[PDB]
Formats: structure tokens, C-alpha cells, sequence
């Protein structure tokens, strides 16, 4: 469905104004499912960032915005969630014609980002500080929450909607002012959510919109001095990189990398859900969400029946075009990130892994031409192996196996990511206690993948900095200023006289 | 009195020991009001710093105190307390022998320490997360705050023991591992609290002591993969390159790296007031301390007057030795930092700025031999002025005229800092718009300088990131992992059977 | 007439609309001609017990109290789209059925809305606490849950405001309500009755009941199925409803109004205060819940401060609610406007001077409604009781003051303590004057604000708990402590 | 005849304390405390009027409006009311020794006691400087909103005779770290830990008038303390009659009230738990305290399976269990706090034997001659019994238990609910999963999954239904004790000229 995109804007948005590139550089979009070019979008400059940066400074000093009552701030927010659900339809097949996921998984996306928006709506004028009581007689003391200024926005391209969505949000709620730049391969329902977001009215520079990945672009939406926040989504080498470049302006950050989420399946677990669950932690968006399971620990008297019973299913998996109702999985998002997957393979090869099943490309005539990637299952493997400890972030999972509670804990902590992962057991007690030892940001009882505006979502270690989502992500974009008021001020005399 | 030094430890403290530096190499420290060496200490090596972290991983890991109950760390925190009271006397006077400061300057500290860690004993236990209402039938959703793990705290020259007080106390409440170290030219105090903690007793490794040139020893404390928060109070060149570093483990970092506190007197404050508090800014510690009010906006209208009533106080200010009861501005605290304010007034004169009062080491027999330095008034001069621009942390204040409170916020805003500030004036409507717009972490209406535990303290901009103090400072020492039961788990059947 | 013509005129009882069990009717009066503008059923005593077994049925089936907060937030927020919706016709049938002016009626709907707009976002915003347990080898929290079954009673002054107030946190919360209208005001209750019934709950947990039947009230008081009682109205009433859940020890929630005072000083700027002293005595007649009737002003302008007040009161426009031009209109009932007579003739009595006002108005447009003038009463002191007992009417007192302390004095000197405000140039003395005064709001520089934001409430006899805010969702919730002890272990205390 | 017990009594006060002095009753009038162990007298104290009760309250309201503790800095008001903290422990020995004397309940019970009444003024102590109230994002441009947390005001606190000091620590801790003023009646039975804990309250130094103590029942002395007109907060601990009474009193002024009045604890177990361990609980449950705590669980429901197994195994405990001196080291269970309370538990078995259940152990006074001058009564089991009957339907709060089966989880929910009480309750199996069912389901204020009693000041306490209105302990017990103001500054005044000129 091209037609989605004839009246789709080409251009980025800064400071009110649909505008192309600074030297009119573009970019060729393409669709993973058959590789060909489906738009043209403007790839900006480095002085088209500065441009915005400034543009969201000006705003922000002005006030429109950052004055605004919190109570009408949400009214603006919840229009945005509105125009969410009234534009579901074509906003998920424009996701799914960009990252090649399936229409339903769009579709639940659309729903979750309504959620996304309407939460934080509902949050925008439910706390605006708190009053202290002093040790001091005769003063008043109080701290007053502001929105922490000008924040710049940087997301990936697994779920770029939703991503967007749990950023702008709070930012748009605190009374902030941002800067975007999505994945210069995926920015389609960005530039989407921009025209509809202009379309509730917002004050000139309050949001702007970056596209590309032009020489320093990311530089400078890092390391500007008019810059508050700093928040990036994406690959750990590049969010170093910014927490680097923020430190020049003692910039705040915030930062979620991914990570090597760990399934842990007891023998007492529910085996049949625990297989199904192990599927949907590997498998949905072709292993590429953020909350994907790669790392799947099993309990050794299961072990056996468990990799059989998994691999049994994953034969079955139908891959193909998302548009299409049949497909349980699409491609891979782009050639680079294929690639990666193909080295990986040859690693897991070269350490003495087993290949269990998948692990190539698939031949069939009506996948020839994307960038599938057969689901995969990787055994005979341990936590020494590059393979284990290395996130692919693709259809693939490696599986090992444990003999004790303690010996799961030890195996699943072992890793320098810290995102979230499952516990699988009808044993309950032992969940808990296996969750509370976790060092993970979020622990799935069995369960497998859910995340809600509801709760804060990050990493620790080296999956993050700070959190998304809930009351602590709205907190990423405030600052607290303590007011303190001498209401019978005195002179000291300490100095004489 | 160096009977104080008599019984005090010269040495390390790691993994429940006092440790030597593992090359016996040693470091003398100086009273700055003679330049006398007063007691020689271990100066540690990178390797030392390596094994107290190491020693705090092994010892968070253990559980012992991670896992001790909150309302018995708060126990064990407010013996803390009391033991700072108990050894109030012997304290102060080694805070004073070690950076200058009064006795009285010293006192008023130590009965801050007490009430720092009274407030956080008392915290340790009024919050353990929160329950969520999930939007998700069959699911209980929990985020339960854990001890962030590993800490690493680098503290300052100018308040010691105060500065380490603030990031203990919230470290120890929350069940946290920490390694300490102080600034190497001021140790004593914090050798001291290290003994009193000891006595307390903690589990071995909880708390660590290292002893030394951050430039030795500081890489390891910021970039170390076993660290989860590293927590730094001082220069703003030193404070980058810290976050620089904990960038390489994508590692939590909070920083307070001091500012250009301005003091904007309106011409309808209570003028008396207004002269006591902007000496009380400019030359409380030598204008050393953090809430220092170096930058001084005063009305036009009012502007002479204040001027010369400033200077007719700063010609009485009596200098001296510490412990004297008389004095009432000690030394600054090492020939280095004597050495930049000097180079300071060079560059005040050659940007056309005048020396009003002082600007230069005094002549008096009985602070020759000290590290002293005249209370200087810097006047003529503006917002573009390296001496405006740029904090020089000494006994030292700049004065600027202002017409409007339009003006007085543009320039007091005109700063890459935003620690703290104050505005005097009898119209508190009119105060409290300024506070509103100024950029800084605290704002005084009518009073200049007071901290304490009950408030946040920190900064906007290149002042820092985080906050210390309050339930805020806290959260700093704490991480949030959400943890999601599903309790009536249904097999999701997305792929094929 | 076609804004009635399609209203119910029944109650709302487990999901139906019916009449009273013995067929009763009362008739509903417009209070600026005093004529009869629809009937509606007058509900019985069995009416009420059974609207709260049927909210207590509707709870214990868990349909609304297990449904998803997020899910109730959208329900609510769906309410607050409804009155918006209709904003112009439920404006229009307020002032038809309590004679307020229609730009009054228009704010107020505004504000409904955004009261339910606030409640709809507050819904799944707060679950409980994790506790950090003392015990080792033991996890402790604490679950917030909807309180239960609520009745509802609110007052004939702003029926749908105080209506969405009790309503927006009991629906967020996931809790069954049975509502009482007041007999003379039900209209607006219908009918946001019938926009609740469209977006759609569970049956039972909505019902409505009607009237001032016999033993109505002490039912929806004293029934063993209630977990909370809140009622807005009058004191005497309110204490007997206290009286009433004592009976099975139940949680109240009562607002009763108050003397609020509003406390001009002279160095206040004085045109603002005149203007607010009018706002504060006269508008809704002086029957809103903020209005102000006590005013205490500073002896250097208080010469000046009467006379300007009594130059603009003698020009308040009186008339018809539906009239661009009306200013104030009629009170509410033939029972309250004797009410206010008769607080004239204790006035009188007391040795007050009445300034202005003070009688039913003469004018040939008036004659038939339930108006009555504007007053000032002048020359009276705190012993009177005048001042020491609310009115509720368009009548305030002035008593002079000369230093702040008595102010405060005076302004504290009163059984009351729901609002009141300090009008003063001076900030550091308005805010010394407000932390002083036992008052559940204090405006410095206004009079009337109140907000969904913002919880609302009185010290002394003005009430018990707070509507709106955070502390008005809380009335509708309960706290359990679940401690599961995950290791445990024989105690061994009795022998073996 | 002495002996070194004597120091315990012989420097105590005898008298009230009322506006900083320690006054006799206005009539000289007095009272004889008794010890339930031997029903011997072992002190006499002043027995106060209700003259004393109104001077009292005006004291605290005196007191109040002066600022003097209400204007106190929350930081200092914390120390103070951590001195108090500190003052019991370092009393721990006597006081635990004088709770036991006066209340029967054994040395080793009031010591563990007398470390959670430490722990109470500690967790006060800390709070008190933790939220003076809130920033409002005010939807009014223009404008500044806040809620401003202050003291309630003035606070009547009567206690009850089961665990006396504990549960005056919980009432004073907050009305004290708050900047409330108080006056505080203990039970007319049992003052003497009362006494102590004021005059240790008084060395540590409060503002006069800012504590008080009325003692005794005296005529009219509770109504002046629930009816005053200065009182902003009635709190009360004890028994559902006098509550309500209570209740109908402050509305009078329509003045706030806390109550807790005890209930109907239910002890589900199901099949499926640890048994050795469910029977160990089901007596802790039923008899610690003699049965008279409030936390005692009298109400065990039994999964079908097992009940027959859990009712012999429960009695061939029952029959074991130490009764004796609450001073002696073996005692497993003292004496009820007296002749009136005994003969309620008589009177009890009689309804039960009506009824047709079956006291199956226990039901009587002990015969044994060390036991013959206390207020003893056997721990007791009465099995046969269902849902409609008095003695399930009513609490005892003696040292009896009542056993009911059940078949499902839904049928043990229905029958813990049918009931006028919710204040606590357990349930006891080894699948959590369905113990999170079941505490999800019982409307009560605390429910424990696999334990039995535990209740700390970091957690409110409180009942559902007729055990209670609100919260004591944790954040929402200090949450009584202040109110909340909204301060709406207007930033920018206009006029709005509404009114024609
Ligand atoms: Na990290
Ligand atoms: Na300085
Ligand atoms: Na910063
Ligand atoms: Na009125
Ligand atoms: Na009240
Ligand atoms: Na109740």
C-alpha cells in the first residue's frame, strides 16, 4: 500500500516549519520484506540539528509552553493519544511497510501507544513538588519540580513509534521542550506522529523533528550547550559515545541500550506454557523487540524434552510478508543487521556450538528477495562463549542448561546486560526468590514480554542509565529547585563591625 | 594541638582492614595556616583502589548488609550520628587544623554532619517501592527498590567531612557497598569517621577507604566494570573526565561540581541585611565553601551605596589562625588555589575590571607564614569578563549594577552554572518571580546559604548532575526493578503447532 | 419545555429505571417564578435498601472493583466527554432547576468536566506500597483497594458539581455507589444518571435515588452494606448521619459548609478587595459552599470600604437565570429564603444595622420568584450571632480590626473552618495571616478557587475528610497490609 | 514484707498529670489496681473527675495555640520523640516487669513488647521530619497552590487494657511527632506502664501542657473526652459498644475519629499446608495473651481433609499448655485481666453449650492450687459448630478458639467474610499462588500468609467494617494526626467585575 505515503511529509520539522536539508541531501527508504525503495525522506545537517536545538531553546525561554498549566499540557497530551487511535490503521501498516513486522504486532503497538500517550496525559498535573518542613524557624522551605528544559531524542529502529512515543510523552507533559531524531532507516510513522502532533498545536519549537544520520548530527544533539537532557535508544557503543560527548556540558542522560535477556525454565515450570513462552521471548519481531529472550536457561532434567519441544515448533514457524495474515514472522530489518546475524552464526560454529536448527537464510521463492533470517536455536553452548555473552538481537536463541536455583541465578546475572528476563516455575516462593536476586530492571513471573507505561522500563549495568515509562520516567524530565524563604531574616554578625 | 593526631590511623582502609599503600609510599599533609606538615598518611595506588572495589562487590554480594533490614541500617546509621556528636569537640578541631576553617566554622559543620545522618537513619526505612495497578488482567505488578550496588565517592577540599557525610549516610541507609576517598590534601577527618564507622561495626568490605592523588587512583574509581554509581564533588575539568570514564561501563554517575552563585540585591531589600549576607556569601571559608555567593547583582539606584558599605566591612575582617576565637576568615587551603586567585586578579585588572578593597596576600606578621589571602571587592565590571564568567572558588566577589528585575535575571542566568542563589528584597511577590526564573538547583529569599538534610541540593547545567540530600539524594543510592506476576499464565499461541 | 421533555423522572436502581415502590411523586419548582417544571418519583425507604444491596451484590461480583484501573480511568474519562458533550443543555437545566445565572451554570459544567477529566487520569496512578519489613525472610505490602459500597448525598447549591465530585472518585477507585439528590435539585443528577448508563457500567454499580421519604436518609447512613457515608449539606443533618454510621462503625465523609471569612487589610488593593467582597457575598446569591459572609476589614478604610460596597450592591442586577444582563439570581426554596428572613430580624434584634438590602425585592419581574436583596449588615461584632452562625443567603457582615493579630483573632472565633481569604499587598504578612487561620483553604489575593487538583475540606464543624485531590480519591480506597513470611518456621512456644 | 520487687512500685507516681504537674483527682478520689495473677492489690492511683478531663483539654488547647510544640521544627519535634524511644529501652527490664504485674501476660511477652514499643517511637522519630505537604500544579495561570501538612490539633487518646503501653506508644509517637497536643486516659484496670512512660515523657522535656494523663473511669470522664468541643481528634482503642458511644459523642462537633475495636481474626488452613506448622500458629493464634491480644485469631477454618487430623492434633496440644505466674520462665500462658472479663468467658461456654457445639478441651477455671487465686481460665477448643451461631458469629478475646470446616477455597473466602469484623486474619498453605487468592479476597485490614501476629510500625494497622474507622502505624497512622491546607495565592489579581459599576 503505497498510497499511505503520497501525502506522507518528506521533510524535517524545525521550529514550525516543514523543511528540507540544510544542502537538500535525501535518503532511499526501503521495505525489508522485498528491499525496494518505498520513499524519499530529507537527510539532514549538522547545522539543521544546532538549528533545532536553538529553535527548542527560543520556545522553552519563551514560556508558551514550559508556563503552560499542567492540567491543559495533559488535555494536549491525551490529543495526541487521540489522533493515535483515530489514525490506527494507517499508522500500523506504515510501521509495518517500514520495519517489516507484522500487521497484528502493529496493530497491538498502535494500541500500546495510545496507552503510552493517555498515561502520561493523565500524570501531567498530579505533582508539582513538595513543601519541607525546615529545621530552620522562621523559613519556609519547598521544592518546586520544572520541566528540566531543552531535551534532545534519539531512537531506534525496533519499534521507532513506540519509542518515540514513551519519550515525547513526558517530555511533552513536564512542559519541555525536544528535539527527535528517529533511525534514519525506519522514520516513517515519526514523520507521521510529527504532522498529527502539529495538528493539536503546539507552540513554535516546542517539538522538532531531525531525520538522518548525517556527519555529527548525533554529536551535536549530545554535546550542544543548550542541551538539559540527553536521552538515546540504541546500540551500546553509540550511547557511550553520547554519555561521552554530554559529559562537555555536564548534560543529563539517559540511556537504553539492549540487552541479553535471560528465560529461566525450572522443572516444576509449566512445560507446555514455558515452550510457548520460550518461542514468543525468541521469536516476535524476529528477535529484534527489546524485550526479546535470547538467553534461555533450563533446567537440566528438563533440558532434553525442552530442546526437542522447541525446535519442534520452531519448524513450523511461517515466515513471510507482514502484510499478510498468515505470517508469524517477517524479515530482519536491514542488510547490515543481517550480516551481523550470518557472522554470529559462524562464531557460535567456530567456539563449538551446535546449530540446532535454522541458522541461514531461507530459500523459499517468496522470501528470496527480503531479508528473512530463519528462526534458530543454538545448543551445547556456555556462558564462556562469545555467543552467550554477546547480544545478536535477531531471531536466535541459545540454549543452557543449569542444575540449581543458585546455579540459574549465578548464570543469568553473568552477563554484562541488565535489561529484564523471565522466571518460569509453578513454584512461586522460588520465583520470587530467583527475581529478587535478578539484576535486571523488570522480572517477567511466568511471563514472557510485558512492559506498560504503568511501570518504569531500563536497564541495569550495561543495558542503561535511568528509566522509561511510569512515574520515574516522567521524573527524567523534571528538575528540582529548592525555594527557600527567610520569612524574619536577621543579620548574623559574623564579620565585624 | 597535634595530641589530636596521637592515636589517629595513618593508613588505608580496605576490606575490613588498615592497609598500608601497596608500595609503602606516603603523602604529607599541610595546615594551610603555617604550611607546617602535620601528619604523613598512605598514599594509595590504582591497584589498592582495584581491590577495595573488588572488596565492596564481594561484600554486596554476600548480602549482609544489602540484604540487612532497612530499620536496622537506620540503626546502625544513627550510631553513626551519635558517635559524630560524642566526638563533636576533637572533630571540628581537626577540620579546622586540616583546611583552615574557624573553630566555630567547624562546630556549626559537625552539628550539620550529626543532623545528615540523623535524617538519613531515619529514611532508611519509610519506602520500599510501590504497588501498580496493572492494566493487565491476572497480574500483580511491584517495583521494589533495591541498593544500586557498588559506589565509588570521590569528596572535595572544602568541607570534608560534610561532603562525605552526605554521600555515606545515603549509601549506608540503603544497603549500597562503598569506596571512599577524600581529597588528598585534606584526609584527617575522614581517616577519623572511617575508625568511628569501624567501631559501629559493619559487615567487612561495606565500607572501604582509599588514600590519594586522584590522579592516580580516580580512573579506576570511575571506570571500573564492578562499580554502579560513582559519585564525585569537585572541579568541573576533574568531573568530566569522571563521567567520561563511567560512560566506558555505562555507569550511573552524579556529580556536583560547585558554580558562580549570584546574590541579586534589589534596591527595596532591607540594605543593612543585604551587606551583612553579601559578606556572609563572599567570605564565609574564605569564600570556599560550595553555597560561596561570588556574584554579586545589585540595583542600580542603590548600587554606590552598597558598594562602599561592603568595602567599609571587608577593611574590618579579621584574619587569623583557626583556632583563635577572634578570627573570623582563615587561610585558603593550598599554595595552588592561593596561586589561581592570584593569577584571578591578573586577569580582573586586564579586562579593565578595579581592585576595590584587597587582592592580595596580607602583610601582617602573624599571617605571613600562612596560606592567607586579603577578602577581596572586585567592581567596574560585566557579564562578558572571564573574572565574571569563570568561578575562582576564593575569599573574592565581583559586583555588577542591574536596572530591571528583567535585567537582574538575564545576567544572574548568564552563567553555565546553577548551583545556588539568593535575591534580597522586602517585595517577596517580586522575589519569588525571580526564583522562579533563575536556573539554579537552590534559590534563599532573603538569606544566603543554607543547605540541610531535609532539601535536594544541586545543580542545573554544568553545576552537576543529581542531587544530594533529601529523599532525592537518596533515590541516587537506590535502583527500581519492576517485577510482574502473572498469576493466571495462558499459553499466547502466536506460532504455529 | 423540550429540555425536559425526554428526562426520566425515576430513580436508577440495579441497572433499571423505576419508580418508587409506592408510586410517590414530588414536584420540582423553578425558584424565579416559583412554578412547578417536572415531577419525578419520591423514592421509599425499601427503594433505598435495595439500591444498596444491589451495589453491594454488583461489588462482591468484581466486575467494576477487579476491572483494571486503567480501564475505570477511561470509563470516567468517558463521563467527563459526555458533560462536555452536553454541556449547553445540562447548564441550561442547573439554572432552570437552583435559578443560578446560565454563565454560572456554563463554568460549573466546565468545571464538571475537568473534575472528571482529573479523576479519569488519577485512576491508575497509585496501587499500594512495598513495605520494607522488619522481619527478616518476610515481604510486606500494602494494597490499596476500593473502599466498597458508598452512599452519596449531596446538597441543593451546586447539585452536578458536588455530584461529580463524590461520583469521579468512587467510579476511578472501582467501588459501587448509591447517590441521593436533594429532593428539591434532582435534575441534573437524572440526567448525568443517564449519561453515566450510556458510556456504560456494571449493572448495580451506579443507583439513584430520589426524594426525602421516610427514613431515606438514616437507610443510606445506617445499612450494614455501606463502607462509607460522605454528605454535603447542613450541619445538623450531617451530624445526624454521623450518628446514623456510628451505628456500624462506618467511615464518614461530611462537608457542612462554613463562615469563610475574607480579611481585607489596608494596605489591600482596595478596588480588588470591593470587587472580591462583592464576588464573595453575592455570587450564587451567596449560596456556593466558598462564599464569604464575614468580612473583617482594617478600621483605616473601613469607612470607605462600606460605602464603596454599598454603592455597588444597590446596583446588582437581580432577575432571571436565563437573562444575559442577570447578575444575581432568586435563593433556592421558600424554607431557605425564611431562613434568611429570619437571621435579618435576629440582626435587628442584636442591634446590627442594616446597611442595604435586607427585604424581598419589590419589581413587578421579581414579585413571584424566591428573591431576595443583596445585604450588608454594619455595625456588628463577634459575640452576635449573626456572625457567629452561617446564613448561606446574599447577606454579609463587615466588623472592623485594627492590628493583624486580631484579625486572626477574630477570623479563628468561629465553630467553622472551610475557607477564607487575606487580601493584602503585603505577601509575607497575608501568608503569616493564612498559616494562622484554621481553614481547610486559603486564598491570598482571591476568593472562591477550588479545583480538582486541590483537596477541599474543613477544620472543626465544617466537616470530616476532603473531596478532590489526591486526599479526595483516598476516602474511597482501604489499605491492606499482606506480610507473607517466606520462610517459615515452628514457633515452639506451647509444649509438645 | 520486702523483697527487691518493691523498687519496681515504690518510687511510681500515683497521680495524674495535667498542664506539667502531677496532680491528685480534684476530689481526692482514688483507685485500687489489682494483679490478675493473685487478685492482689499492688497499687493505688488517683481516680480522676471529669473537671480533671475538661482542665486537661484546655491545657492541650492552651498549649496548642501557643505554638510552643505545634511550631516546632518536625527535625526537633524527632529528636524528642526519639529521646522517648530511648528512654524505654534503657527502662526495658522495669517496664516489661510492670506491664506483667498489671496485665498478667508473661515476662517473655512484655519483653518482646516493650522492644516493639522502642522500635514505635523510633519509626515516629524518623518519620517526623519526612512530608510537610505538597506543590500543587495549579490549573489557574497565575497562581501558586499548596497543601501545607499541620498538626490535627488537639488529640483525645483512650487505650485499652490488653496491651496498654503498646498501644499508647502507637497513639503517642505520631500525635508527638506531628505537633499535636495530647490527653491520654489508659484503661481504669491497667495504668501503671501508662504512669511510667509520662514520667519519662516528662524528663525529656515538652512544652507544659503539651502531653496530659487522666486516669480512671470516672462518670462522664470518657464522654468529656469524645464530646469536648476543643478536641479536633478522638482516638480510641477497646471494645465495639463503647466506640460507637464514642463515635456519637464527637459528632457532636463533628470531630474526627480513630477507632480500633477488635474482631473476629479468621486462621484458614487448607489441606495443603505445613501442618506441624499451622497447629504451632493455630495456638499461638488462639491462646498468646490468654487469647486477649488483639491480634488473637479465634476463628481457625480447616480444609474437610485434614480437620479431623487438625482437631486432635490441636487438643493433644491444648492440653499441655503452661499455665502459671506471668513471671516464671515455663509459664506458656497467664491468667484474663479480670473477674469481669472471666465471667464474660463463662458466660460464653453457656451460649455455646445452647447452641450445640462441643467444648472439646479446656471451657473451665483450672483446678490446680497454684492456680486457684487468679483469674485463670483453661485454653479451650470448641469444635461442632457453624456460621449462624453466637460464639462464631461474636468475639470472646478469652483463650478460646472455634473450629469450622470447609470444602473449597471459595467456601473458606465466603465463611472468613461472614462476619461484622475485618481487622485480621491468615491463611496457612504451601501453595502462595492461592494464599494471594484468598488475601486478595478477605476484607480485612492485615492478612498474613503462613504466620500468624505480626504487626510493625512501618505497616498501618486497622480494620474493615465494624473493627474500626482508620489507620494506626506506618505513614497513614501519622496521617491522623495532621490536616491538610490548601494556600491559593493569586500572583496576579485582576478584577473581575461580575458586579456592574
Ligand atoms: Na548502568
Ligand atoms: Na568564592
Ligand atoms: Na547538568
Ligand atoms: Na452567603
Ligand atoms: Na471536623
Ligand atoms: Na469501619
Amino acid at each position: 500500500g503505497m498510497e499511505l505515503l503520497k501525502h506522507l511529509s518528506q521533510r524535517q520539522y524545525i521550529d514550525g516549519e516543514w523543511v528540507e536539508s540544510a544542502n537538500k541531501n535525501t535518503r532511499d527508504i526501503i521495505n525489508p520484506y522485498n528491499q525496494e525503495v518505498i520513499f524519499t525522506v530529507s537527510e539532514g545537517t549538522k547545522e539543521d540539528a544546532e538549528r533545532a536545538i536553538l529553535a527548542a531553546r527560543r520556545a522553552f525561554e519563551s514560556g508558551e509552553w514550559s508556563q503552560e498549566t499542567a492540567e491543559t499540557r495533559g488535555k494536549k497530551v491525551r490529543a495526541i493519544a487521540d489522533k493515535i487511535k483515530e489514525h490506527r490503521e494507517a499508522l500500523a501498516r506504515l510501521e509495518t511497510l517500514d520495519t517489516g513486522k507484522t500487521l497484528e504486532e502493529s496493530y497491538a503497538d498502535m494500541d500500546d501507544i495510545h496507552n503510552v500517550f493517555m498515561y502520561f496525559a493523565g500524570l501531567a498535573d498530579k505533582d508539582g513538588g513538595e513543601m519541607i518542613d525546615s529545621p530552620i524557624p522562621d523559613t519556609e522551605s519547598k521544592i518546586v519540580k520544572e520541566p528540566v528544559g531543552v531535551v534532545t531524542q534519539i531512537t531506534p529502529w525496533n519499534y521507532p513509534l513506540l519509542q518515540a512515543s514513551w519519550k515525547i510523552a513526558p517530555a511533552l507533559a513536564t512542559g519541555c521542550s525536544l528535539v527527535m531524531k528517529p533511525s534514519e532507516i525506519t522514520p516513517l510513522t515519526t514523520i507521521r506522529v510529527f504532522e498529527l502532533m502539529e495538528e493539536v498545536g503546539f507552540p513554535k519549537g516546542t517539538i522538532n523533528l531531525i531525520l538522518g544520520a548525517g556527519s555529527e548530527v548525533g554529536d551535536v544533539m549530545s554535546g550542544h550547550k543548550e542541551v538539559d537532557l540527553v536521552s538515546f535508544t540504541g546500540s551500546i557503543e553509540t550511547g557511550k559515545h553520547i554519555m561521552k560527548n554530554a559529559a562537555n556540558n555536564v548534560t543529563n542522560i539517559a540511556l537504553e541500550l539492549g540487552g541479553k535477556n535471560p528465560n529461566i525454565i525450572f522443572d516444576d515450570a509449566d512445560f507446555e506454557l514455558a515452550v510457548d513462552q520460550a518461542l514468543n521471548g525468541g521469536y516476535f519481531h524476529a528477535g529484534q523487540v527489546c524485550s526479546a529472550g535470547s538467553r534461555i536457561l533450563v533446567q537440566n532434567s528438563i533440558k532434553d524434552k525442552f530442546e526437542q519441544a522447541l525446535i519442534d515448533r520452531v519448524k513450523k514457524i511461517k515466515l513471510g510478508n507482514g502484510f499478510d495474515a498468515d505470517t508469524e514472522m517477517g524479515p530482519v530489518i536491514s542488510t547490515e543487521h543481517r550480516n551481523k546475524i550470518e557472522s554470529y552464526m559462524d562464531v557460535a560454529k567456530a567456539e563449538g556450538a551446535t546449530i540446532a536448527v535454522g541458522g541461514k537464510r531461507p530459500d523459499r521463492d517468496d522470501l528470496k528477495d527480503g531479508l528473512f533470517f530463519e528462526p534458530t536455536v543454538i545448543t551445547n553452548c556456555d556462558t564462556s562463549m562469545r555467543i552467550v555473552q554477546e547480544e545478536v538481537f535477531g531471531p536466535v536463541v541459545t540454549v543452557e542448561g543449569f542444575e540449581t536455583e543458585q546455579e540459574a541465578i549465578q548464570l543469568a546475572n553473568d552477563s554484562i546486560y541488565g535489561l529484564a528476563g523471565a522466571v518460569f516455575s509453578k513454584d512461586i516462593g522460588k520465583a520470587q526468590r530467583v527475581a529478587n536476586k535478578l539484576k535486571l530492571g523488570t522480572v517477567w513471573i511466568n511471563d514472557f514480554h510485558p512492559y506498560f507505561a504503568q511501570a518504569p522500563w531500563g536497564g541495569y549495568k550495561q543495558s542503561g542509565i535511568g528509566r522509561e515509562l511510569g512515574k520515574e520516567g516522567l521524573e527524567e524530565y523534571l528538575v528540582s529547585k529548592h525555594i527557600l524563604t527567610n520569612t524574619n531574616p536577621q543579620l548574623v554578625n559574623w564579620f565585624s563591625k
